[PDB]
């Protein structure tokens, strides 16, 4: 019930539906090696080769598995065009029409943020784009969001953050900014710290 | 005494190798084409134009490959890389110093010539290079030495008095096959075998210790 001058969006889980794809990509790689991951549901991932390999741990050169998995991810990049939520461009366009500043904050590496935005005609919507990889700090530390406010030149009280993960929500709130989370109905993410939960990105329009 | 240095472009002057690899891999995914069977060394510094049989394997006969390549070329045009954001922070320092020492300088890349020209113009690098060559201009892809043998001819410098600064397995191989001493920017990302290079470099600044 206050003036909103800027909206800052997280990327994964907010603009792109990524969690299942990440899980399935790992599962596919392991399947190719003959390694089962049935004992670790997606929730487990909400450092872990010993958990993954379980009884088979001593049978594998883990350095080599990591190298092969890395190659697999290079050969199977996240298909951002397929995973974008279908209301993203509509919502961002409307936020922009209303004259609000728009920020993007993401824990993803800059090369991936670049490709996600370019593949989906998104780069023109954002006034400021930040990657967690240029910060010493990681969520739940609020540094990324404090930086976003500074670079957007917007007071915390006049900003809104749209998040999903427990650590991401925590980072936004510790920046003294109102946080709404895209409701997670699948992975058990604890989103109780958010001001409220949104069924989709379209619901963000009701906050401004 | 070194008379000329030939720099490869991607992964040497610009931090573009992830961008380049992910762009191709994304394009292929969009087409429903799997490259799980191929190591990154197969692609990096190579030419997709010539290797569609290796890519498509049993599916090769099912595709209009001419049109597929045209579409990929269009894709690269429509998805330009941000050269101004990716130039390594010591490029101008190094190029000015090499120029000051009176060495000839070449630039070669497997990127199409339009991409190279844009990278040069955008970053004010045009004045450094005696010769600029694209793999687009040659029938034979790296690891074939054609591009580097042509660079030596056009620079009018003998192989024994040249150095090549590379990054990829295929690029190193091309340089060695031209009988030129090659140093490589260390690959900590793609797992490429750079052992054919004379030595590895942590940054472009290390090049200055070679002359």
């Amino acid at each position: 019930n206050a003036m909103v001058e800027a909206i800052i969006f997280d990327m994964d889980g907010v603009l792109f539906d990524t969690e299942k794809y990440y899980y399935d990509r790992r599962a596919s790689f392991l399947g190719q090696k003959g390694i089962s991951i049935d004992h670790l549901p997606p929730s487990f991932f909400i450092q872990v080769w010993e958990n993954i390999l379980r009884d088979e741990y001593d049978k594998w050169d883990v350095s080599t598995l990591q190298e092969e998995y890395n190659t697999y991810k290079q050969n199977n990049p996240l298909p951002y065009k397929e995973l974008i939520f279908p209301d993203v461009l509509k919502v961002l366009n409307e936020v922009k029409s209303q004259g609000l500043e728009i920020g993007l904050a993401s824990s993803s590496v800059k090369a991936d943020i670049f490709r996600a935005l370019e593949e989906n005609r998104l780069q023109g919507f954002f006034d400021i784009v930040l990657s967690g990889e240029e910060f010493k700090e990681s969520k739940p530390n609020p540094e990324i969001y404090l930086t976003a406010l500074k670079q957007l030149n917007v007071q915390a009280s006049r900003a809104l953050i749209i998040e999903d993960s427990e650590k991401g929500i925590a980072a936004g709130v510790a920046a003294d900014v109102e946080v709404w989370a895209i409701r997670d109905n699948e992975f058990g993410m604890d989103q109780s710290a958010a001001k409220g939960l949104l069924d989709s990105l379209t619901d963000v329009l009701d906050l401004i």
